């Protein structure tokens, strides 16, 4: 019910938090940059229904703030990852029940 994806932990660790997120069909998933940037929103891939390889955005924004929000509907588990933080181990997931 209205969640947000924070990029980076207070431990100056560039990782997606919460690593995992769950929502309902029709909920929204926001995304804000905690720290250790820059960041971005590049999904990994989603099952039939949505378009993971579309909602993505490699428009890494250095400016720290709340990137943006997006609503979903297609049920299933969505994955993603950071562009600059791909090796740092900054990956997360989302669920739309
Ligand atoms: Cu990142």
């Amino acid at each position: 019910a209205s969640v947000q994806i924070k990029m980076g932990t207070d431990k100056y660790a560039p990782l997606y938090e919460p690593k995992a997120l769950s929502i309902s069909a029709g909920d929204t998933v926001e995304f804000v940059m905690n720290k250790v940037g820059p960041h971005n929103v590049i999904f990994d891939k989603v099952p039939a229904g949505e378009s993971a390889p579309a909602l993505s955005n490699t428009k890494l924004a250095i400016a720290p703030g709340s990137f943006y929000s997006v609503t979903l509907g297609t049920p299933g588990t969505y994955s993603f990852y950071c562009t600059p933080h791909r090796g740092a181990g900054m990956v997360g997931t989302i669920t739309v029940e």
